[PDB]
């Protein structure tokens, strides 16, 4: 929600930082902070109601009848990595990658036939990636 | 929401920092901040109702019905690579990258077939990425 | 929700550092800080009701009836990862991976036929990765 800060090197509130072969000499220096944060997040208030079937069926005939709810057959990230080879050689090489499925980061949050869903969902990364260093 | 800030070196409020071979003599310096903050974010006030079916068949003959309901037969992020060769060869090389598949990050929040929501749904991503230095 | 940082190197609320060196004197140096948080996150008030069927038959006939709920056959992250060879040879080689199938980090949070859900789902990932060094 707030303040999802990603920050390389160096954070401060205040920063003084002094770096190489300096000289920093009879400075005078003061600070008088008033820092006040209030956060009244993410606050909720609810009447809810979830209902998958009310039925009524009286004097009646139903005689053959054939009821089915919600149907999934996905595919997802599906797949048929195929390598034929006959002389599949690899030699004196130095920095070498074979690499057929690879991942960081798989997130996943509400996979469903079916939801209903009266919150708050927040999906994050945060992140530094060298798939290969070889110099 | 507020405030998704991406710094690449540094972050500070205030800064005074002094780098290299500097020379930096007699300074005088205050400083008197008042910095508040209220933050009131995603505060919610909800009344609500879901339903999926409401049927009254009073006297009715219901001879041959059939009922269905969503269907999902999707392919998402499908492949088939097929590589086919005879004398596949690699030698003295320095730096070799094969990738078939390769993902840093898969978010996914909601995938379903139906879905009702009441909330507040947020997704982030904060990253550096190199695939290959070699130099 | 508040405040998810990534911070590379360093983080400070005040920060008075000296590198390498460096020659800082006769430094006059006060500070005065009010730093007050009211965190009032995630406050609820939640009256909910969930029904999955409610039904009355009377005097009806159901002679040849079938019912059936929600289907789910999904397939996800499905692989059929085929190498065929015949001479298949590494050698002399000095940094060589063969990857079929890596993952750093898999989330899952809900994974379901079906779901109701009243509360707040957070999924957070701060990472540094590097995959291969062979410098």
């Amino acid at each position: 929600s707030i303040d999802v800060k990603y920050i390389g090197v160096k954070s401060a509130y205040v920063s003084y930082d002094v770096q190489k072969r300096t000289i920093y000499l009879n400075i005078t220096n003061t600070l008088n902070i008033t820092n006040n944060n209030y956060y009244s997040v993410e606050v909720e208030n609810i009447t809810a109601q979830v209902q998958f079937s009310k039925t009524v069926i009286g004097k009646a005939r139903l005689n053959n009848i054939t009821i089915i709810g919600p149907l999934d057959m996905k595919q997802i990230d599906y797949t048929v990595p195929t390598v034929i080879a006959e002389e599949m050689s690899y030699m004196y090489d130095f920095c070498t990658l074979i690499s057929i499925k690879v991942h960081n980061i798989v997130l996943m949050m509400q996979v469903t036939v079916t939801t209903t869903y009266f919150g708050h969902s927040e999906q994050i990364s945060q992140e530094r990636y060298q798939y290969v260093d070889c110099g």
